[PDB]
């Protein structure tokens, strides 16, 4: 796939140290970037709180009825304040067009926030069995076709509203939904610290994981391990 047709969205109300990371890496990389929110008031729950972030479905799903008919676009969307990008463009469509998906969800080894949901979701072996939204990539057209079904609170959930439709089996199949069980692109450390360690890659600092031999694109500091990003770039 071409890189002139990835655009990366994130959302960031404030030009946090934590955005700024995220995008001296994106830069880095060559990556283009749509910003949602900067400035604004975020109302997506309080940031002690371990569920929210809807208001980041809602910017997105304005944001993509501009790209509703654009079948040669793809998307990927991340959490600025916790992500780093650690590779290139053309390395990242080049596992997306290997991972056979139309929107392809990270993974993660907890189901959350419905831990109810868990016996739901495929058992996949040793890989990550659940969707967190934190990071996806996909085509634009199947992006709309998700995200245009947000219809909810700004601080309800964004990890649930996806985990319900990943979970219809139907949509599923009809819209080629997969999740990125071995963390190929996107490397959520949250339940997976024992799993990573850091390799040099042209004199910068990125991950290798070492549980399923890869080396993802995109890290992910969720929950408790966001200071660990200060050791990557
Ligand atoms: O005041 C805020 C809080 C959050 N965010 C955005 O919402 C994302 C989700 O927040 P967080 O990473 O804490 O969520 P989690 O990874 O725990 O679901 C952040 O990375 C930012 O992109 C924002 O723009 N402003
Ligand atoms: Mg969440
Ligand atoms: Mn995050």
């Amino acid at each position: 796939v071409n890189p002139e047709k990835l655009l990366v969205i994130t959302v960031a109300t404030a030009e946090t140290e934590g955005y700024l990371r995220f995008l001296r890496s994106a830069e880095f990389f060559n990556y283009t970037v749509r910003t949602l929110g900067l400035g604004e008031e975020w109302r997506g729950g309080d940031v002690a709180r371990t569920v929210g972030g809807g208001q980041k479905v809602r910017w997105l799903k304005k944001e993509m009825e501009k790209y509703a008919d654009r079948e040669d676009m793809i998307i990927m969307f991340v959490d600025s304040y916790d992500v780093i990008l650690a590779g290139s463009p053309t390395e990242l469509l080049k596992k997306f067009v290997q991972s056979g998906s139309r929107l392809l969800f990270s993974a993660e080894s907890f189901c959350w926030p419905e831990w109810g949901l868990a016996e739901q979701y495929p058992e996949v072996g040793t890989g990550k069995r659940f969707l967190n939204s934190g990071g996806f990539i996909g085509f634009a057209t199947t992006i709309h076709q998700i995200v245009r079904q947000w219809k909810y609170k700004d601080d309800d959930d964004d990890q649930l509203f996806y985990t319900r439709l990943y979970l219809d089996p139907g949509l599923r199949e009809k819209l080629s939904l997969n999740l990125d069980h071995k963390s190929r692109i996107f490397q959520n450390l949250n339940g997976a610290l024992d799993e990573v360690v850091l390799k040099f890659d042209r004199n910068r600092v990125r991950i290798r994981n070492v549980a399923y031999d890869t080396l993802p694109i995109v890290v992910h500091g969720n929950g408790p391990t966001k200071l660990q990003l200060n050791y990557l770039g």
